[PDB]
DNA sequence: TGACTGGTTGGCCACTCAATTTGCATCTATATAGATGCGCATCTATAT
């Protein structure tokens, strides 16, 4: 019945554009355009993480039948005491590159090697 | 006639994690010797 459904529109999760939401992606770009890394900062139920999916959803990747992707936003979530490996695991993950296994000093390069070309 | 011979169905390195030692900084709750102040005795002086 109708009563079914209204627990998965409740439960279900949604992005409500807001003030905050609105100044980080405007300053974000000013970032982008820049070339210039910074930091965010704030308290943990503030919805950062949110605001960060928000802006990764409006820069879709673009990509042709042969050559690999234009993909220009990377987002990444390290888990607790993330160290070298995991973290060019991670950025390699989220570009769906095949190659999986390797030593510390070959994803270092590996990394590099797909954050070039495909234009993050 | 009793001999001879032939017959024949893991290793070499690089990286990571639980641990467990050692050292340092920060309470903390008690233990312990010195000022300070009444509370009365005791002596001295003064007056009728
Ligand atoms: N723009 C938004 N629109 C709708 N809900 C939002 C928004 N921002 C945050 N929320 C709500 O915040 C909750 C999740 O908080 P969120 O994970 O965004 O916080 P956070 O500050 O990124 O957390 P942390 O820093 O601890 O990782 C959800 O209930 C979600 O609906
Ligand atoms: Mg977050």
């Amino acid at each position: 019945e109708w009563l079914q459904a209204e627990i998965a529109r409740l439960k279900g999760k949604s992005i409500v554009p807001l003030q905050q939401v609105k100044t980080l992606h405007d300053w974000l770009d000013g970032k982008r355009k820049a070339r210039k890394s910074c930091r965010v900062v704030g308290e943990s139920r503030t919805g950062k993480t949110v605001a960060c999916d928000a802006y990764r959803y409006r820069h879709k990747p673009q990509q042709e039948a042969g050559r690999p992707p234009t993909v220009p936003v990377v987002y990444i979530r390290p888990h607790q005491k993330c160290g070298p490996k995991d973290l060019f695991k991670k950025i390699t993950e989220y570009l769906k590159y095949r190659v999986t296994k390797g030593t510390v000093s070959d994803f270092r390069d590996r990394t590099i090697e797909v954050l070039k070309g495909c234009g993050v």
